[PDB]
């Protein structure tokens, strides 16, 4: 069977969420050496802004094919399911996500692009995974200040919801889940609120120190990955 | 009458907020050559912190005595009765206090001690004095955002409220009164919320910015002006 055909299928095992029969056909293709199939079919769907690929690589991550995750898709995959210490780099102005070093009254810590810290501490996240209902969605860890990124109830006059870091995820707006894309280099995601499906972003509005707070924005997305997805970077 | 004694008549009527008193006796006073009774007593008032003192100066200032407020008291009086355009300088630290650029939701602009800016239009401010029920109060007027600092509803886990810029004051959270304060050659204030009757304060956690969030502070801040108290400086 031609690589095309077994592109193909595995692409549409994917695209239907029968991850189970995407690992399988995988693990086959792996072993097979045609592990260019798996490859072609994370480029397709990166390129499709398929979301069903972060489940895909997570059942594969569980199922005992961490090696296809590794060999496979774009490093930032590992490095999500590794849960490894990450920056969130805001595409369009290049900064990292952290949190104020103070509270914000009852909020938590205020999340924000900083305006200046590329690389302390403060940047550092770690994305926790967890399965429910077909589905990956993440908690976003501040491994700093050990809390949680999460999506106030409250909107400005747009609808947008601030974002804060807090202690605890006891809510859908402390979990978040991702869309991957690809913008010429570099593969993106857009992150969105479980509670809200608004994405992450940075305001518009800079502030006197070079920060932008961050929002779940309320508007449209798709199509703007330079404008409104986040690189993963290893810390 | 010996000056000994009409600065103890002065003193005490507005130790006991009869400020139609005290006014008639200044007036007197200034003109009957006998300014220095005057300067003795809010020196007196400013040293025992008594907020009374602020509601003198406005009833001078309302009655026709703009005059005594000007020659008799620290400028800082002057500054905040002629809504001149000044800067909130907290001692501690050394920061003015400013908005921050974007909105925090219907909290409104989040108020902070710049680590840097000490001289930007941002930093400018207004007071716009009130009376009511015998008490001056004061709407904190950010000249270029055309917001008033008010206290936010919810507290940090001390009980401490966030300052933020709002566009009206429809609240006594965006009220404010002042009890001045001596420390060395400063005349300080500290700025307490008419609601809530905290401090206004700066956080002692700094920013990476070196900015410093402003606090409705829940705690003790009388005896201790260098830590908690505002200096009040004409904006160049």
């Amino acid at each position: 069977v031609p690589n095309d055909i077994l592109e193909e299928q595995l692409y549409n095992s994917i695209v239907v969420a029968d991850y189970d029969s995407a690992v399988e056909k995988s693990k086959h293709l792996y072993e097979e050496k045609k592990s260019e199939v798996i490859t072609n079919v994370v480029n397709k769907l990166i390129r499709n802004n398929k979301m069903n690929c972060m489940e895909y690589a997570y059942q594969l991550w569980l199922q005992g094919s961490k090696d296809i995750v590794r060999d496979c898709f774009p490093v930032e995959f590992r490095l999500i399911f590794a849960e490894n210490a990450i920056k969130l780099m805001y595409k369009r102005d290049g900064l990292a996500l952290t949190l104020s070093n103070d509270v914000h009254g009852n909020d938590g810590r205020l999340a924000f692009g900083d305006g200046k810290d590329k690389t302390s501490p403060k940047v550092s996240w770690k994305f926790i995974a967890l399965w429910e209902n077909n589905k990956v969605y993440f908690k976003i860890l501040n491994t700093e200040r050990n809390q949680y990124l999460v999506l106030g109830v409250g909107t400005n006059p747009n609808g947008d919801h601030m974002a804060f870091g807090v202690n605890s995820v006891d809510s859908f707006r402390a979990q978040w889940y991702l869309q991957p894309a690809k913008y010429d280099k570099d593969n993106l995601f857009y992150i969105y609120n479980r509670e809200y499906s608004k994405a992450l972003t940075l305001s518009r509005t800079l502030e006197t120190s070079g920060n932008r707070m961050a929002w779940g924005y309320n508007g449209r997305v798709i199509g703007s990955p330079e404008h409104y997805a986040w690189g993963v970077k290893a810390f």
